[PDB]
């Protein structure tokens, strides 16, 4: 499975999603199972390093991408499923230079993943959570547009969630015990006791995770340390970061590599190369068409 790196799977271009034909061709090769894992969330977070540590390659920490977008796949062997691929997607160029298609990328790497890893920096704030709420709700009406005809059997459909908190090695708050990144995701996810319409919009993302992803798990990362920019433009190797972002990283990965199921279609059909292909063209051409139908909200 030669792929030695990462190639573009959904180019973002003219505000106009198109498919590649080149990665196609790569998933229809590839007949064996899936499990398929999105790292998504903003641009310059740290996203790549989860990707390659996940790849499974040894020198993956990139120093500045500089320049002078859409989703990324990175199809490697599952590194505890013989016989079973890991197909890795990544959210490129979300709020880079910023119809913007962020959220259009962000829901079709939610729908073809089997897993999904939401990334962001800092402590767990309301835009992200609009956003994932706002996803949820747009992944029910894409995939409502590929239904034969024209609600438990949604949340059977959707992928695990994971949080990976960045630069947020600050996270020291308890009770007797220090709180654990799981904890933390349930408290920063509780709900505003409070009849009012300004805790209503408040607590709507929250109500729509504690339904929509029942298997949640959290991590949260130091602050990356390392020796300093010798020459500009490089990737460094794991012995030169901070041992313990090095240790949370892995301990991430393998939740990845055990925790992660097969990608599985309606009726429980497990998904391979060629039915990941038709999957991409499918929800490309249900955006792509600029159709949409307007059935009942799921929230
Ligand atoms: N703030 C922050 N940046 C990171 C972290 N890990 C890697 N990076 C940097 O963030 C950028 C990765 O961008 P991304 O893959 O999220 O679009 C790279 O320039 C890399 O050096 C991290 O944990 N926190």
């Amino acid at each position: 499975i030669h792929m030695t790196g990462p190639m573009c799977l959904i180019e973002n271009t003219n505000g106009r999603l198109m498919a590649n034909p080149e990665a196609l061709k790569i998933l229809s090769a590839i007949t064996q199972p899936m499990v398929v894992v999105a790292i998504v969330g903003l641009y310059r977070t740290g996203k790549s390093y989860l990707m390659n540590k996940l790849a499974g390659k040894k020198k993956g920490f990139s120093l500045g991408s500089t320049v002078q977008k859409g989703i990324w796949m990175w199809c490697v062997p599952h590194p505890k499923k013989p016989g079973h691929i890991l197909v890795l997607l990544d959210t490129e160029g979300l709020g880079d230079v910023e119809n913007q298609n962020d959220s259009w990328i962000f829901a079709l790497a939610v729908l073809l993943s089997s897993t999904f890893v939401y990334n962001s920096i800092g402590t767990i704030n309301q835009q992200a959570m609009d956003q994932l709420y706002y996803v949820t709700e747009l992944t029910h009406r894409i995939r409502s547009k590929s239904s034969p005809d024209e609600s438990a059997d949604f949340v059977s459909f959707f992928p695990d969630f994971v949080w990976t908190l960045r630069d947020f090695s600050l996270d020291l708050e308890a009770d007797g015990q220090p709180l654990t990144p799981d904890e933390y995701l349930t408290y920063s996810l509780k709900l505003k006791k409070g009849t009012s319409q300004k805790d209503e919009t408040f607590n709507l993302p929250r109500l729509c995770i504690r339904k929509f992803f029942p298997k949640k798990k959290c991590f949260v990362f130091d602050r990356p340390v390392h020796r300093r920019k010798l020459a500009q433009l490089e990737k460094l190797q794991d012995e030169e970061l901070d041992p313990e972002f090095v240790q949370q990283v892995a301990d991430f990965c393998s939740y990845i590599f055990s925790n992660s199921k097969t990608k599985t279609l309606s009726g429980g059909i497990q998904v391979n190369g060629p039915r990941l292909e038709s999957l991409v063209l499918t929800y490309v051409n249900a955006i792509s068409s600029g159709d949409l139908p307007c059935m009942e909200n799921a929230v």
